[PDB]
């Protein structure tokens, strides 16, 4: 197997600054070469190191020849700097943001948030990671050494046309049900091995896929421990034999390793229209874990964070989100699906404008209303009416989930997050927005199934 390839960790350089060039190059999958993008480099991108208090600026140079945007997805930043629809940059040219990081320690990523286009780009190879440090984390000994016993694991499906490239479409299958492919790609490689030393391996996982849920475990079903959510640092490590992750979000684990028993990471068969469809009707390897016989320095904290008490609900601003698919999207979106690849896909069960919020398809010119800044808000986002699974993203925050589809949150889901589950039920987050939004440059909040977002799964506020 190759080794698991490590994205760069990218610092401030001399002049306080980051550059990322986004660009297109070449990838090899299975001995076949594609066009991929990347963020400096071929496929996927670095990971920008980030420390609390401390401002960077970030060069970004388009070298697409299309229009492109850059979302610090995670990351509690003005709107003017949050890279939705509105931070366009041109193909051929340049913009420049500030980050003033002002959040706890928490692996975040960035990616593309062209309108219409989103799904296409971060199919396409566009993806990066942030990671944010503060005085805390650092105290906790925690295993650190990048790209030895502290691992990035961006975890992704393509599908390829028999040429060898990948075969992006959004059209009524896809607006209805994702794009999904049936080609398992770990930090860009199929099925990699990474060596680890004896003792605490820490992996940042990144379910980066348009549309596929995931469910993480071993193979010889050794524990793993949760460390952190979305938004950072739970208060004590949470161990689990699964670990579902939807589109968008992060999980840090902490998994043991031992020197005469190497053991896959993989992922395991999920309840989600199309997404069972072999070979993911079986557990499917991630990557394989090598053990390197000598002792790492990592620990498993007994207490990793202080987390606050929910506030208090009563006199909260309460705002509804009714997600809705037109009923004749979801039909024959759903029946396309069906007559493709049959019973499987629904094993454990113009479109451009078909997917909406509270009635209303994204119009980027028009955000919905306005949030209060630096007040907690309890936000209630609704599925009701359809089976597709919607994992909801809100820009400018990290909030807590107060109830997830109809249920209280699991103990890894209740601390920080940024994307919260909705399928059939209702949810509720309390959220606070710290930063400014304009109309010019509103937050998001929308549908993290990329096709969903798309084609109208999204409403714009301003703060
Ligand atoms: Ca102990
Ligand atoms: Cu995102
Ligand atoms: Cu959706
Ligand atoms: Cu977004």
């Amino acid at each position: 197997r190759p080794t698991l390839p490590i994205p760069d960790l990218l610092t401030t350089d001399a002049r306080n600054r980051i550059q990322l060039t986004i660009g297109a190059g070449q990838s090899t999958f299975g001995g076949k070469t594609a066009t991929t993008w990347g963020y400096n480099g071929n496929l996927l991108g670095p990971a920008v190191k980030l420390q609390r208090g401390k401002a960077v600026t970030v060069d970004i140079y388009n070298q697409l020849t299309e229009e492109t945007t850059l979302h610090w997805h995670g990351l509690e930043v003005p709107g003017e700097v949050d890279g939705g629809p509105q931070g366009i940059i041109p193909p051929g040219g340049k913009r420049s943001v500030t980050l003033n990081v002002d959040q706890p320690a928490a692996t975040c990523w960035f990616h593309p948030h062209q309108h219409g286009k989103t799904g296409r780009q971060v199919a396409m190879g566009l993806a990066g990671l942030v990671v944010i440090e503060d005085d805390e984390i650092l105290k906790l000994m925690l295993p650190k050494q990048w790209g030895i016993d502290d691992v990035p694991v961006i975890v992704q499906d393509k599908k390829f046309s028999a040429d060898g490239q990948i075969d992006y479409q959004l059209d009524v299958m896809t607006a209805a049900v994702g794009w999904f492919g049936d080609t398992l790609l770990t930090n860009g490689a199929i099925y990699p091995q990474h060596a680890a030393p004896r003792g605490w391996l820490r992996l940042r996982l990144l379910n980066g896929c348009n549309a596929r849920s995931l469910n993480f475990a071993t193979s010889d079903n050794r524990p793993l421990y949760v460390i952190a959510s979305d938004g950072g640092l739970l208060p004590e490590p949470v161990k689990v034999s699964e670990l579902p992750v939807l589109m968008g979000e992060r999980f840090e684990v902490l998994v043991e390793v031992n020197d005469n028993k190497p053991f896959d990471l993989v992922t395991l068969p999920v309840s989600q229209m199309g997404m069972a469809i072999a070979p993911f009707d079986k557990p499917h390897p991630v990557m394989r874990i090598q053990p390197i016989a000598i002792s790492a320095s990592g620990a498993l904290p007994d207490t990793l964070s202080s987390l606050p008490a929910l506030p208090s609900l009563e006199g909260l601003t309460v705002r509804k989100l009714q997600l809705s698919m037109d009923p004749m999207l979801d039909m024959m979106g759903m029946q396309m699906l069906m007559e493709k690849y049959g019973d499987q896909a629904m094993a454990g069960m113009d479109f451009h404008h078909a997917n909406k919020i509270n009635g209303q398809a994204f119009d980027m010119n028009k955000p919905m209303f306005a949030a209060a800044k630096g007040q907690y808000e309890r936000w209630v986002i609704s599925g009701v009416g359809d089976m597709m699974l919607h994992p909801f993203h809100i820009h400018g925050t990290q909030f807590r989930i107060l109830s997830e589809n109809g249920k209280p949150p699991a103990a890894h889901r209740a601390g920080w997050k940024d994307t919260v589950k909705v399928e059939g039920n209702v949810s509720e987050v309390l959220v606070k927005f710290n930063h400014d939004a304009p109309k010019e440059h509103a937050y998001m909040a929308h549908c993290h199934l990329l096709e969903h977002e798309d084609t109208g799964m999204m409403l714009g506020f301003t703060v």
